[PDB]
């Protein structure tokens, strides 16, 4: 039987490229392992001759590939680079339509939540750490952002389709982001304890679950003490580029110039829907490819954005 080969390549990041010679007459699966074009699962496949030249994805799967693969996506979870293609087979079919000047998402796939996450990213000042989302984001912004979109679905454990929350979304892109300079001084007073100084620093720094008013923890939240008492904690000394305010949905009025964006989440805990709200010239409500304005918002609120470089608290 005659032996037919091809030239082809593979990577797992789509830069540093493996020269290979495969037999025509065996599955990329049984050469590579799981194999993927631009997304699509190739594992099953025998080459084409179409294929010459082209580069395959496959799993870190020796050494040199291990590093390489940890240098541009900082994880090491053996199912990565199987749920991002398998992410990016999807994202690559979705819509990116500007809307407003920033890059958007036309609904597809139960996608909202990651619109209003790639609007948000857009208005506040962030940079990740992985190359692999410095290039992918880069590409996002410039209206390409199917690479971004599967990403982070893959850095969050979320497949295309899944019930997706912002703020975890969030939290999970801002552990690969450079937030070591950001710093937050909270203080608890309880009448009977006394008051209790704590620092937060990056990532715990930027976000906190309980108001979506920055001005409310500024001036003071009831949470438990220990002892049984309601305590106030408020906020102390802020050192950030933006801020994160988060609660369960609840009704809640935008005033336009007070926020930079806003996450609004129609439904329940099993089923709903994200839209965007941003404050600019007026209030503008992005919900994927469609767009409406208001002087007044109010809607059931689950994070808030805000501007922020040095706050020290008045409070004594
Ligand atoms: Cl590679
Ligand atoms: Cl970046
Ligand atoms: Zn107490």
């Amino acid at each position: 039987a005659e032996v037919r080969t091809i030239k082809v390549f593979t990577t797992v990041d789509n830069i540093n490229l493996h020269t290979q010679v495969v037999d025509m007459s065996m599955t990329y699966g049984q050469q590579f392992g799981p194999t993927y074009l631009d997304g699509a699962d190739v594992t099953k496949i025998k080459p084409h001759n179409s294929h010459e030249g082209k580069t395959f994805y496959v799993l870190p799967n020796d050494d040199t590939l291990r590093v390489e693969a940890f240098e541009y996506y900082h994880t090491t979870d053996p199912s990565f680079l199987g749920r991002y293609m398998s992410a990016l087979n999807h994202t690559k079919k979705w819509k990116y339509p500007q809307v407003n000047g920033l890059t958007s998402i036309k609904w597809a796939d139960n996608n909202s939540y990651l619109a209003t996450a790639l609007l948000t990213l857009q208005q506040i000042e962030l940079k990740f750490n992985p190359p692999a989302l410095q290039d992918a984001y880069y590409r996002a912004r410039a209206g390409e952002a199917a690479n971004f979109c599967a990403l982070i679905l893959a850095y969050c454990n979320k497949t295309v389709g899944e019930l997706g929350d912002v703020r975890e979304t969030m939290s999970y892109l801002f552990q690969h982001a450079n937030l070591d300079s950001c710093k937050r001084v909270l203080n608890v007073v309880c009448k009977t304890c006394g008051q209790q100084q704590t620092t937060l620093k990056g990532v715990e720094a930027v976000m906190y679950m309980g108001t979506l008013s920055y001005e409310q923890f500024k001036k003071g939240v009831q949470i438990p003490c220990t002892c049984g008492k309601q305590a106030t904690k408020y906020l102390v000394q802020q050192e950030s580029p933006f801020v994160m305010m988060s609660a369960p949905p609840a009704q809640y009025e935008l005033k336009h110039g007070t926020f930079t964006c806003a996450s609004e989440y129609t439904g329940n805990y099993q089923c709903g829907h994200y839209k965007h709200i941003t404050s600019k010239e007026t209030l503008y409500c992005i919900d994927g490819a469609l767009l409406t304005k208001s002087s007044e918002y109010k809607g059931p609120i689950t994070d808030v954005f805000y501007k922020e470089n040095s706050y020290t608290t008045t409070i004594k």
